């Protein structure tokens, strides 16, 4: 009984990962008496605060999950689409951690908005080449001369 509430004040509370155990005896200890409901145990209520902040080949699957994401972006921050990646299983393995999560982000979000402006910029290029070798398909014949 007392965890299930405490996941939902949690919530309630509006904590997450930018929160210490700090900010849940100040915060959480005044906001409702839910956190004093359950006897203060402060290593299971740390315990479950990990929880609540994890749950709430390695890098290939990394990298994959970023872009089967149906609204990850190459043009946006790591706190910003973080709620798409966060409850994926993915998000956790034996050796992912912060730093590797930095870097597959990193490589990700560099490769992909490098491919998209080429790409876009290709097919205008293109378009215009095809166009022009038309052109030098028929006889010249300037504007110029009438």
């Amino acid at each position: 009984e007392a965890e299930k509430e405490f996941i939902t004040m949690l919530k309630e509370n509006q904590v997450d990962s930018t929160w210490s155990f700090s900010r849940i005896i100040s915060e959480l200890g005044t906001r409702d008496p839910r956190y004093w409901m359950v006897d203060d145990d402060p290593l299971w209520k740390k315990e479950m605060f990990e929880k609540y902040l994890s749950n709430r080949k390695f890098k290939e699957a990394f990298q994959k999950m970023l872009q089967n994401n149906s609204h990850i972006k190459y043009y946006t921050r790591w706190p910003t689409a973080k709620r798409l990646i966060a409850d994926e299983p993915i998000y956790k393995h034996s050796v992912v951690n912060e730093k590797t999560k930095r870097q597959t982000f990193q490589d990700y979000i560099d490769t992909l908005i490098d491919t998209q402006k080429e790409s876009k910029k290709k097919l205008k290029t293109q378009a215009l080449k095809e166009l022009r070798e038309y052109l030098n398909g028929i006889i010249t014949t300037s504007s110029s001369e009438t």
